[PDB]
C-alpha cells in the first residue's frame, strides 16, 4: 500500500502526524458537519465537478460558507493527489461547523481534505451477492452491530409496514422480470453513482421508474443492486428470506456494472 | 469573567491551547458521539449523579465504551474545577467515536471534559416570558436562523399536524386552568431539571400529567414553559399568535421556579 504524508486542513497542507483540530471545533463538540467521498484513478478524482456540487449544495443546506470556490477547492485537491504522490485514492471531504468562541455559534467552518489507499480489490465487483435484511424506520454506525448479528452486511428500511426507505450509505434498485428498474425518487441530484447508473441503463434502451418502492415489490424482482461511490453497482442475492436468482449477479445488474465502469473509462479520456 | 486553564482529555488535564484532536476522530469525520452539560455552583456539578447516570447510559445505546467508570469520571470532573479554580462553571462532557485506523470503526472512544464560565445572569430568571414558534417535524443549530429571522428564540414541533413534539434542547410544559401540569412522557429518565421540576410540582400537590400533547391544547392552557440545564424554569409569553396570560410569568410556572431553586439549595447541602 502507500505512506500517505499530507491531508489539507483549510487549504494548507500539513503533514498527517499534526492534523488536529482544537477541541472547540463544532464537529467535535456538536457532530455539526458535512462530507463528501470520492474515487480517484489516473490521477484524477472520478465525476469530480458533480460531488464539488453536492459539497457546495450540502453546505449551503447547513448555511456552512466553504471558505474557497470550487476551482479554488478543486486544485487543493490535486495539489494533495500530486503531494502525497498516488493515483489511486479514496478522497474525504469535511467541512465542520467550524471554532466557536461560546461552544454553539457556527463563526468559521473548518475544510479537511484527507487522503487514503485503495487496494486494487477496490476496482472489482463480486459476482456473489451481499445478504442484507429489511428494518423497520448515528442510526448507521449503530446498525453495524445488529447487522454482522444477523449474517447480513448491510440492510434498506421498511416504512409504515409498507415502503421500501434506503439507508444514507446507499441506493437501492430492482429489476422486474420484463427488465423495468426500479429505484426511490430524488428531490435534488445526490447519488452520483446513481446518476451515472441511470443514465447508462436509459442508453441502453431500459426502462428506469423513479418512484416509492411497496415491500410486496421485493416478491416481484428479478434481480436488487446497491450503487454507491465505494461499491459502484453492488448484487443483492438476499433479502431477509428472499434469494433473487442463485444468489449471484443478475443478467441487468451485470450489464449495469460494465456500463458504469465505461461511464468511469469514458469520464477519464475528458480529464 | 474566568481565565479557563485546562480541558481534560482521556483523563489527562491538558493547557486549553493545546486540547486538540486528530482529524481520523470519528466525531469530526462523522459526527459520531454523545455529549453531556452540566453546571456546578459552590464547587458542585448539580445532580452529578443523574447527568454521569444519563451519559453512561447514552454511550451504551451507540455501543461507545467510556474509558473510566463513574467514581473516575466524578473524580476527573472535580479535579478539573479545582485546577481551573471555579466555584461556579459550565461542565461539558464529550465521548466521541474516537480514532479508527479507517475512518469508519469504532475502535476506542475520546472522552473530553471541557469547563466554561459562567455569568451571575446563568442563575437569574426573567419575569417576561419568551416568545417561541410551532414548526412541522443538524436540525437544531441549522434552525437558528429560521427562529431569529421569525422574532422567535426557539420552537416546538407539531407531528402529522396534530401533537406537540418537543425540541431536542428543552423540555416543553403547559399548566392548564385548573393548576394540572401537562407534559410528554419519558420511556427512560432523559430530563434531569424535568425530573427535579416533576418532582417539585407533586411535592407541593400538582397533578402532573405525563402524556402526548395536542396542538389544540395551546388554546387551553393558562401557562407555557420550558426546562433545560441552562434555563431551569423558563417561562414562555407567547407561541405563535397566542399570548399566555400578559407575557409575563404565570402563578404556578413561578412556584416551580422557586422549588426549583430550592431542589438545587438542597441538592447542594448533601454534598
Ligand atoms: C477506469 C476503470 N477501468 C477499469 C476497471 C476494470 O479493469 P478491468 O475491466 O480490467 O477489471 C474499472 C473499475 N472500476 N470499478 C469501480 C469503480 C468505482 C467504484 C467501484 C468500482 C475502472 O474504474
Ligand atoms: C443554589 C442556588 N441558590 C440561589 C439561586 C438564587 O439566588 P437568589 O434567590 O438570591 O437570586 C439559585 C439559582 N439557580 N438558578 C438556576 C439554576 C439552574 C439553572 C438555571 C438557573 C441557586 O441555583
Amino acid at each position: 500500500g502507500h505512506m500517505i504524508k499530507y491531508y489539507n486542513i483549510n487549504g494548507q497542507q500539513v503533514p498527517v502526524e499534526n492534523a488536529t483540530l482544537h477541541v472547540s471545533d463544532l464537529s467535535i463538540l456538536r457532530g455539526y458537519g458535512i462530507f463528501d467521498y470520492f474515487l480517484a484513478r489516473e490521477g484524477h478524482p472520478l465525476f469530480l465537478d458533480d460531488y464539488l456540487n453536492r459539497f457546495y449544495r450540502s453546505a449551503a443546506e447547513l448555511y456552512l460558507e466553504i471558505p474557497f470556490d470550487k476551482a479554488e477547492l478543486r486544485r487543493q485537491i490535486y495539489a494533495l493527489l500530486q503531494a502525497n504522490e498516488v493515483r489511486e485514492a479514496g478522497i474525504r471531504l469535511v467541512l465542520t461547523g467550524g471554532y466557536s468562541p461560546d461552544g454553539y455559534t457556527p463563526v468559521n467552518p473548518n475544510l479537511l481534505i484527507m487522503m487514503y489507499d485503495l487496494p486494487a480489490s477496490a476496482w472489482e465487483f463480486s459476482a456473489q451477492g451481499i445478504k442484507i435484511i429489511t428494518h423497520p424506520f448515528s442510526t448507521g454506525i449503530r446498525m453495524l452491530k445488529t447487522i454482522k448479528e444477523r449474517g447480513a452486511t448491510d440492510l434498506i428500511y421498511v416504512d409504515q409496514g409498507e415502503w421500501i426507505r434506503e439507508s444514507a450509505r446507499s441506493n437501492f434498485f430492482l429489476v422486474m422480470p420484463d427488465n423495468t428498474i426500479v429505484t426511490a425518487d430524488e428531490k435534488i441530484l445526490w447519488g452520483i453513482t446513481r446518476r451515472q447508473v441511470i443514465d447508462a441503463a436509459r442508453e441502453a434502451g431500459y426502462a428506469v421508474e423513479e418512484r416509492r418502492i411497496h415491500i410486496t415489490e421485493l416478491d416481484q424482482a428479478r434481480e436488487a443492486f446497491f450503487t454507491s461511490t465505494i461499491k459502484g453497482v453492488m448484487a443483492i442475492g438476499q433479502i431477509d428470506d428472499r434469494v433473487f436468482g442463485d444468489g449471484t449477479i443478475g443478467k441487468v445488474t451485470q450489464e449495469l456494472q460494465d456500463l458504469f465502469v465505461g461511464k468511469v473509462k469514458a469520464y477519464l479520456e475528458t480529464c
